[PDB]
């Protein structure tokens, strides 16, 4: 029905199918039509360029569902795009020993603004946009569809829904609620999450890569787990035979869940450590005695200075690389991460350079880290890689 | 004693342990040096910032050798540098099965243009700046001290010698002679490389992690692999369990060295097939007919529109992998890389982004490659990151 019309020249975002339409761009808009409701998109001319969701709140004024003309945005479509994305799951879940994905990711398996993770026997949904939170009853209808068995929980809980003019909402949605923690399977190994109030979705299944490489580089080595949250790498670490593994986290709560991933998988406790207090503070303290380690594992959580996107300059980043680099050994690595939106790779590598500059050592770059391929990134929308990290060798 | 100075404010580089000075910043040259000498940078005001090689003929007018105030680049220097070297390879090698690797990669090992590749028990240089050359007689001093079974072998016969001023060099130094094709290890698989006359230093080490993530896409999947080369990624293919593997490659020589490393590792004959013909030719005959693969490999030769790391700007990467893309159907894989100085990561991201569109197919990337560990990047050199590649998936 209503019409999306783009300034001259506006278009050529659309020509290489990105699937944003930002506020900036439209000249006018024909017809009125409700928050998240399915709209045309034209050129200056009138000529159709895409269908997609209206976002009258948000600066993205409206996200792309489809390129196809003959396309309407119905049960029918969601429940082909979710067909298709876990063709892909379907593989990786074989491949990796998964018994837990993220099923769809937003513009990348065509939905944007939707997200839904795979947990065991439960699809959980954050409905970020405000095409995702319209088309709510539809998504669900194919999800009830093509997961019969499944519960679906929403976990919408999430800062971005203002940015489209929306409330954040969680709960459950059909099924039976999550229990407290559930195990999940990767690679071999058990983890459990929280559904509920765990962080996300429940987990990092984006970080499944990382503990994976962690496993290779710990045999036989001390290892230090920064900001462990719930253990993953420490299990992980423990898998890889490392002789001994400290967990650093301020919540008791997760350090609590990250003992009982150990025990789980019936792993040594002997060689585990799990150290409740300020990261930095115990950082420092570790420093200043000259504590060693050779494997330390670096994931801290909004930089600080979070939400800062102008006043950024949150080189907690320096501070707390910097601080990991002085705790190795020589030969000792440092996998070091960032999924702050105030910094690129390249931003996080000369951060990471300057650290090795000020803690006195150079280190070598030996592997560069990305999100797990159940985050994939379609090339219509590079912006879609968000997590950075690298292993780096002190020398 | 011959001592560079540096313009006024111009040496941030050296404050930031670069190993490079662009002639840029040469204020003036106190004294008479001649090409590869050791020499003194200073600032302005003459104090002392670090030791390295002397290079009149080329852009980079002097690499660093130390910033140790007190340390002499003698026959110790090189061998306290290899040892240091040799202790990560030690590692790398028991970690991955390997005989063969990398052992010096120049300036990221703090030996800038010095490059060392070991292949079995062959030691191969490649002598590439001033310095390097200059200190030959010191480098080989160490090396048949701290490997006195190993011969060792030439391979200067890099065009970057004559940047620097110098004419191509090739050939024994000591030991025995190479064999025509010696069969090294990597991660279970065996492979022969060519010393004397093949690629580079005999072999490229550094696919070695592309090589392994081949295996992981291809079981039971037909796969066609892009200049093929002596192989490498045809046994990969096969050692994943590929129900079919198709080599394509103008050299009939490099096609034989395939097959050889087939039946070097006992795979399945029946399931390779080599053909001698243009790649480009070959791609749009299948495309031409129909052909569908479930992946494919596109490693390109030389750039192909080298000449120089500007005279790029050609869109034989865009067609190539446009081609590729139209090879593949709904899940197919595409592996792609380029090694040309001639664009960053992101500039090759942008360009197979674009070949997608051209195609009519959006592709989704999945994994990053990188040069192997054993071509380590010293954080002060990212200009050391030089190999590029995707793992895309056609949706």
């Amino acid at each position: 029905s209503v019409r999306l019309v783009l300034a001259k020249g506006r278009e050529k975002s659309l020509l290489r199918r990105h699937p944003w339409v930002f506020s900036g761009a439209v000249a006018r808009m024909e017809g009125k039509a409700s928050l998240g409701e399915t709209i045309d998109i034209v050129d200056h001319q009138g000529k159709w360029l895409a269908r997609g969701a209206y976002s009258p709140a948000s600066q993205i004024r409206a996200r792309v569902w489809t390129f196809d003309p003959s396309e309407s945005i119905d049960i029918a479509f969601f429940s082909r795009r979710l067909q298709q994305a876990q063709k892909w799951r379907d593989w990786l879940a074989q491949k990796d020993g998964l018994d837990s994905y993220r099923l769809i990711a937003g513009e990348s398996d065509g939905l944007p603004g939707i997200t839904i993770d795979r947990f065991g026997n439960f699809l959980v949904l954050q409905l970020l946009s405000a095409g995702a939170e319209y088309q709510r009853a539809a998504l669900i209808s194919a999800l009830q569809t093509l997961y019969p068995e499944c519960s679906i929980y929403d976990r919408s809980d999430v800062a971005v829904r203002k940015k489209e003019g929306m409330e954040l909402t969680q709960g459950p949605v059909t099924g039976e609620l999550p229990p407290a923690l559930l195990p999940i399977e990767e690679h071999g190994m058990k983890l459990l999450v929280d559904i509920q109030h765990g962080h996300k979705t429940g987990y990092y299944l984006d970080q499944r890569d990382s503990r994976l490489a962690t496993r290779r580089y710990v045999e036989n080595k001390r290892v230090l787990n920064c900001f462990s949250y719930t253990g993953g790498f420490a299990v992980s670490a423990l898998m890889g035979g490392c002789s001994q593994v400290v967990s650093v986290d301020t919540s008791q709560e997760a350090l609590d869940i990250a003992r009982q991933n150990v025990e789980l998988n019936k792993l040594d406790l002997s060689k585990a450590e799990f150290v409740r207090d300020d990261v930095f503070k115990l950082l420092r303290t570790y420093r200043d005695r000259g504590e060693k380690f050779d494997v330390i594992v670096m994931d801290p959580p909004k930089f600080v200075e979070n939400k800062s996107q102008l006043m950024g300059a949150c080189r907690g980043y320096k501070d707390i690389n910097m601080l990991a680099i002085q705790l190795l050994n020589e030969g000792g690595i440092l996998l070091t991460f960032s999924c702050s939106g105030l910094m690129t790779s390249d931003l996080f590598q000369k951060i990471i350079a300057d650290a090795a500059i000020d803690a006195g050592r150079d280190v070598q770059f030996i592997e560069q880290f990305r999100q797990a391929a159940d985050h994939p990134v379609i090339a219509t929308y590079p912006e879609g890689l968000y997590l950075k990290g690298f292993a780096c060798r002190v020398m």
